[PDB]
C-alpha cells in the first residue's frame, strides 16, 4: 500500500517519491515526469503570448512559464476556457503566483497553492492506505528533568522509553536494575541506541503522544547540542518540521490530533486520555518527582516504570486508533501524516478536490485573509431549540431524524453551483432564508455525499454477509469513516476557510432542520393526541397524558410509519427509545431513566473533584427520588434534613473535604485560594509541597474570605473545630441542587433551616 509522498530535487528537477509498504517490504517508486502547473483565466487569448513573458526569481536563478494548454473545465457548473500555465519546479509557482495574477491580461488564478506531491496523487489517481498489509507500528517517547524557568530542551533527556507487540524497553545512561530497562553510556548514547532501535524494528509507524510539539522537538534539540545526527527517515533523513515533525520514510502518527477531535474531555494528559477510553487509570509522576529521582537515585525504578507504562500506553491507543484512521485516509485519498492532523473540514476540502479533478470541476480558490475574516464574522440561525414543559413526565418516548442535514442537502441539492442558478425548471426555495436552489442538475456535492450515504450501507448490507471479520470489522471502519465524512458537509459549508464555502447553503440546511422538525410537532400533536415536552434541532421527546407505557410505544412507532410517507426524499424520523419518567430544567439540562433503572443526565451533574461529597451526595439522592420514586417533596425534604444537619455539626468532615490541585511553585500563584493558602502553611512547616500535589481542606467558621479558615483536611478535629456551615449550605449542597428544584416552582427559601 501506498504510505505517503513526498518529492526530491535533481538538477533542478522535481522528482516524485511514493513511499510504499508492499508485501513486508519497503519499495520506493520515483516519477520524474511531473510537473506544477496553475490555471489562469485570461480576458482574451491573444495576449498568451504576453503572458507567457512573465518572469520572476529566486535563489538567483529566473523563473519562467515553460508551457501553456487551453483547457476547457467547469466552475460551478458553469463551462469555462482557462490555461493550464506550467512550470519546471514546484517553488518556481510561489514566486511567480502573484505577478501572473496581477498582469492585466488575467482575470484570476486557479489552483496555484496545492502541495506538489498531493496534487501528483490526486492527477494519478492513488489512494494510500489500500490494500492488505501489516503495517509495523512503534510507540516512543521520553522524559526529560525539568527545573521551573528553563527555556525547552534545557535539561537532558532521561530515558528514552519504546514499545511494540512484542516489547517494552527504556533506555537511560543511569544504572537502574530491571530486566525492561538498558543503561547505556551518557545521553549522547542513549540517543544513538534509540536509533538503532528504530534501525533494527524498522517500523512503518512512529506512534506518539504530543510529539509533534514535545518528543522529536526535544529530540532535534538535544541531537543538535550534543553534535549526533537523528536519521530517523527511511532515506537517512533528519525529522522535517512542517508545527508538525515528518519521518519521511515512515509515518509519524501523534494521537494527539486525533483524540483532542474525537473525544472531549477537560484536559488531556496521557494519563486522562487513557481511561477515558480504556476504563483503567494511569498513574502520573511529575516533574519534580523525575528532577530529584535523576538527582539522587531514590526510586528511579518508579520512574523507569512511569516511562516503560508512557510508552505501551502511547502504542496501546496507538493501535486502537490507526485502523480508523488508516480508513479515514483511504476515503479521503490522502496520507495519515495529513489526515490525522487535519480538521473534518479540511477532510472534506481534500475529498471534494479529488472529486472535482475527477469531474473535469476547476477548484475555487483559498479566502485571502480578510475574506477570511469577513466570513467569520458572519451569522446564521441554527437549530430549533425550544424552552421544555416543566415538570416531572411519565412514559417519555424519544424520536429524532436520521442525518437530518445530510438528507436535507440531497433532498434538496444544496450545492454553490445550484444556488439561485437562472433558467431551471424547477427550483426548491428554503423556509424564511428563501434561497433557491435548482433541481434539474444534480450539485456537485449533493451528488458525492449522495454516493456516500449509498455506499455506506451497501456496506453494511456487506458486513452481515459475512463470516470473517477480516473484512466485517475492516468495513466497520470503513462505514463509520463514511459517517464521519458525511456528517462533516454541513459544516463545511460554514468554514471559513472552505474553497466551495457557501453560507446561504448552510444557512438553507439549518432552515429546512427547523422546518422539518416543528412539522414532526404539529403533526404529532394535532393528528396523534402527543404531548411534546422538549425539542434540540433533530430530536424532541414527547408524552401521551394519562396513557399506559405500551399504548405510547404503539401510536409512537405508528407516527414513525405515518410521518415518513409524509416527508420528502431522504429525510426519515425513526423511534429512538423509552424513558419510564423525566424532567426538563432549561434548554440542554434535564435527566431521564430507562426501563432498567440507570438515570441518564444532561448539563445537571457535578463531577468535578472541586465539589465536596455532601453535594454529590445530596444531588444524587435528589435525583432518585424524583425519578425513581416521583417524589419532588421528598427530594426537597432531603436538601432540607441535610441542611439542618449540616449547621448541627452532624454531617461528618469526610463528606466536607474539598480536594485541590497545585500545579505550580506556590510563590507564583496570586490567586490565593484556599488550597494555596493551605499549602503554604505547610511550607513555612517544613513540608516541601511541589507542583501536582493535592491538598485536600474544610473551611472552618470565621471572619471574612474562606481563603484564611482553611484548614488542612487531615488536621481537622471536631472537639477543636467547626465547619463554617453556612458555606457548605450556601456554596456546596445549595448550588447542587437548586436549579433542579428551581424547575419544579421551589426556591432557595424552600430548602433552608
Amino acid at each position: 500500500m501506498i504510505l505517503d509522498a513526498d518529492y526530491i530535487t535533481e538538477d533542478g528537477k522535481p522528482i516524485i517519491r511514493i513511499f510504499k509498504k508492499e508485501n513486508g517490504e519497503f519499495k520506493v517508486e520515483y516519477d520524474r515526469n511531473f510537473r506544477p502547473y496553475i490555471y489562469a483565466l485570461l480576458k482574451d487569448d491573444s495576449q498568451i503570448d504576453e503572458v507567457r513573458k512573465i518572469t520572476a526569481e529566486r535563489h538567483g536563478k529566473i523563473v519562467r512559464i515553460i508551457d501553456a494548454e487551453k483547457v476547457r473545465k467547469k466552475f460551478l457548473g458553469r463551462p469555462i476556457e482557462v490555461w493550464r500555465l506550467y512550470f519546471e519546479h514546484p517553488q518556481d509557482v510561489p514566486a511567480i503566483r502573484d505577478k501572473i495574477r496581477e498582469h492585466s491580461a488575467v482575470i484570476d488564478i486557479f489552483e496555484y497553492d496545492i502541495p506538489f506531491a498531493k496534487r501528483y496523487l490526486i492527477d494519478k489517481g492513488l489512494i494510500p492506505m489500500e490494500g492488505d498489509e501489516e503495517l509495523k507500528l512503534l510507540a516512543f517517547d521520553i522524559e526529560t528533568l525539568y527545573h521551573e524557568g528553563e527555556e525547552f530542551a534545557k535539561g537532558p533527556i532521561i530515558m528514552i522509553s519504546y514499545a511494540d507487540e512484542e516489547e517494552a524497553k527504556v533506555i537511560t545512561w543511569k544504572k537502574i536494575d530491571l530486566p525492561y530497562v538498558e543503561v547505556v553510556s551518557s545521553e549522547r548514547e542513549m540517543i544513538k541506541r534509540f536509533l538503532k532501535v528504530i534501525r533494527e524494528k524498522d517500523p512503518d509507524v512512529i506512534i506518539t503522544y504530543n510529539g509533534d510539539s514535545f518528543d522529536l522537538p526535544y529530540l532535534v534539540k538535544r541531537a543538535e547540542k550534543l553534535g549526533i545526527k537523528l536519521p530517523l527517515g527511511r532515506d537517512g533523513s533528519e525529522p522535517k518540521m512542517q508545527t508538525a515533525v515528518e519521518i519521511k520514510g515512515r509515518i509519524h502518527f501523534d494521537l494527539y490530533h486525533v483524540i483532542r477531535r474525537t473525544i472531549n474531555l477537560p484536559t488531556y494528559t496521557l494519563e486522562a486520555v487513557y481511561e477515558a477510553i480504556f476504563g483503567k487509570p494511569k498513574e502520573k509522576v511529575y516533574a519534580h518527582e523525575i528532577a530529584e529521582a535523576w538527582e539522587t537515585g531514590k526510586g528511579l525504578e518508579r520512574v523507569a516504570k512511569y516511562s516503560m507504562e508512557d510508552a505501551k500506553v502511547t502504542y496501546e491507543l496507538g493501535r486502537e486508533f490507526f485502523p480508523m484512521e488508516a480508513q479515514l485516509s483511504r476515503l479521503v485519498g490522502q496520507p495519515l501524516w495529513d489526515v490525522s492532523r487535519s480538521s473534518t473540514g479540511n477532510l472534506v476540502e481534500w475529498y471534494l478536490l479529488r472529486k472535482a479533478y475527477e469531474r473535469n470541476e476547476l477548484a475555487p480558490n483559498k479566502p485571502d485573509e480578510r475574506e477570511y475574516e469577513r466570513r467569520l464574522r458572519e451569522s446564521y440561525a441554527g437549530g430549533y431549540v425550544k424552552e421544555p414543559e416543566k415538570g416531572l413526565w411519565e412514559g417519555l418516548v424519544s424520536l429524532d431524524f436520521r442525518s437530518l442535514y445530510p438528507s436535507i442537502i440531497i433532498t434538496h441539492n444544496v450545492s454553490p453551483d445550484t444556488l439561485n442558478r437562472e433558467g431551471c425548471r424547477e427550483y426548491d426555495v428554503a423556509p424564511e432564508v428563501g434561497h433557491k436552489f435548482c433541481k434539474d442538475f444534480p450539485g456537485f456535492i449533493p451528488s458525492l455525499l449522495k454516493r456516500l450515504l449509498d455506499e455506506r450501507q451497501e456496506i453494511k448490507r456487506k458486513m452481515k454477509a459475512s463470516k470473517d471479520p477480516i473484512e466485517k470489522k475492516m468495513l466497520d471502519y470503513r462505514q463509520r469513516a463514511i459517517k464521519i465524512l458525511a456528517n462533516s458537509y454541513y459544516g463545511y459549508y460554514g468554514y471559513a476557510k472552505a474553497r466551495w464555502y457557501c453560507k446561504e447553503c448552510a444557512e438553507s440546511v439549518t432552515a429546512w432542520g427547523r422546518e422539518y422538525i416543528e412539522f414532526v410537532r404539529k403533526e404529532l400533536e394535532e393528528k396523534f393526541g402527543f404531548k411534546v415536552l422538549y425539542i434540540d434541532t433533530d430530536g424532541l421527546y414527547a408524552t401521551i397524558p394519562g396513557a399506559k407505557p405500551e399504548e405510547i410505544k404503539k401510536k409512537a412507532l405508528e407516527f414513525v410509519d405515518y410521518i415518513n410517507a409524509k416527508l420528502p426524499g431522504l429525510l426519515e424520523l425513526e423511534y429512538e427509545g423509552f424513558y419510564v419518567r423525566g424532567f426538563f430544567v432549561t434548554k440542554k439540562k434535564y435527566a431521564l431513566i430507562d426501563e432498567e433503572g440507570k438515570i441518564i443526565t444532561r448539563g445537571l451533574e457535578i463531577v468535578r473533584r472541586d465539589w465536596s461529597e455532601i453535594a454529590k451526595e445530596t444531588q444524587a439522592k435528589v435525583l432518585e427520588a424524583i425519578l425513581k420514586h416521583g417524589n419532588v417533596e421528598e427530594a426537597v425534604k432531603i436538601v432540607k434534613e441535610v441542611t439542618e444537619k449540616l449547621s448541627k455539626y452532624e454531617i461528618p468532615p469526610e463528606k466536607l473535604v474539598i480536594y485541590e490541585q497545585i500545579t505550580r511553585p506556590l510563590h507564583e500563584y496570586k490567586a490565593i485560594g484556599p488550597h494555596v493558602a493551605v499549602a503554604k502553611r505547610l511550607a513555612a512547616r517544613g513540608v516541601k509541597v511541589r507542583p501536582g500535589m493535592v491538598i485536600g481542606y474544610i473551611v472552618l467558621r470565621g471572619d471574612g474570605p474562606i481563603s484564611k479558615r482553611a484548614i488542612l483536611a487531615e488536621e481537622f478535629d471536631l472537639r477543636k473545630h467547626k465547619y463554617d456551615a453556612e458555606y457548605y449550605i450556601e456554596n456546596q449542597v445549595l448550588p447542587a441542587v437548586l436549579r433542579i428544584l428551581e424547575a419544579f416552582g421551589y426556591r432557595k427559601e424552600d430548602l433552608r433551616w
